[PDB]
């Protein structure tokens, strides 16, 4: 049953305990699929991200492979990068890199964002969304709280659970996965859908910097779920804060209809994202400055 699991990982994971080299580990979160811990490396004095995880209680245990599988190698500097995994009894330990500033999702919150820092942080995005599009990867679970900030201002993207792999011959998949919000109309229409899920993803995400919340917060999952499918493209509650340029840039992303939908690639050309402002833009924004 699960020792199965535990075998295959052997394959993968790099061998030895990184307590050999790890501790002062301290929990930051956990989002039910395991907690998150920092840790200190003791050869460096460098702090690094692990999320640990049981094996046996694992319920969506597929998904676990998705992440390692995946994750594992892809160089950008827009992902997070994972540095190790190990076994670790009955347990799997993800070492990734550590960033300092958090979510997104605790900025669009509390304060509101320009344009400049909109359009950076849009920049970011799409530049590590074209490569994993051109590679085949759908994220499927684009938004802020998936998105993390360094110290710097830098952005990026994080949160793979969801991912998939698609190729020339099955370029397509089924499977209800994402945040209701978030999620687009083909998807919770039960549709084949590609890696334009993502795009639509990111447009509710824009809705995000510039009102806060996403369209149907209010209303339970259920509910908002056959509105976004049912309905219209969702608008800005806040309309006049926002340029006629990040208006025509995010009406080309709330397209209903998949294949006239916009791309990663082609949105990297828009007007919109000159606007972009560099990482520093972004510092003032966060908890330490707010
Ligand atoms: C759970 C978050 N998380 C991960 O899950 C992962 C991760 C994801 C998938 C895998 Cl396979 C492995 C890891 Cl290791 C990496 C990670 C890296 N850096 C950070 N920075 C960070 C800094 C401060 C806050 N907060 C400030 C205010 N209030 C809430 C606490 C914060 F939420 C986050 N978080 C990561």
């Amino acid at each position: 049953s699960h020792e199965q699991f535990r075998a295959a990982l052997q394959l993968v994971v790099d061998p030895g305990d990184p307590r050999s080299y790890l501790d002062n580990f301290i929990k930051i979160g956990e989002g039910s699929t395991g907690i998150v811990c920092i840790a200190t490396v003791r050869s460096s004095g460098k702090l690094v991200a692990v999320k640990k995880m049981d094996l046996r209680k694992q319920q969506r245990r597929e998904l676990l492979f998705n992440e390692v599988v995946i994750m594992r190698d892809y160089q950008h500097e827009n992902v997070v990068e994972m540095y190790n995994s190990y076994l670790v009894g009955d347990e799997l330990w993800v070492v990734m890199e550590f960033l300092e500033g958090g979510a997104l999702t605790d900025i669009v919150t509390h304060t509101r964002m320009n344009e400049e820092q909109i359009a950076a942080v849009c920049l970011a995005v799409l530049q590590a969304l074209s490569v994993l599009h051109a590679q085949g990867v759908i994220h499927r679970d684009i938004k802020s709280d998936s998105i993390l900030l360094t110290h710097d201002g830098r952005v990026k993207l994080s949160d793979f659970g969801f991912c998939a792999q698609v190729s020339k011959e099955v370029p397509r998949r089924k499977s209800l996965v994402g945040t209701p919000y978030w999620m687009a109309p083909e998807l919770i229409s039960r549709l084949p859908y590609g890696p334009e899920v993502d795009i639509w993803s990111l447009g509710i995400m824009v809705i995000e910097m510039v009102d806060g919340e996403p369209p149907y917060f209010n209303e339970p999952p259920l509910k908002a779920m056959k509105m976004i499918r049912d309905n219209l493209p969702p608008r800005l509650k806040n309309l006049h804060k926002v340029s006629p340029s990040l208006k025509g840039f995010l009406d080309r992303l709330l397209v209903r209809d998949p294949a006239q939908r916009a791309t990663a690639a082609e949105l990297l050309k828009h007007p919109f994202l000159a606007k972009a402002g560099p990482p520093a833009s972004i510092v003032p924004l966060m908890r330490q400055n707010r």
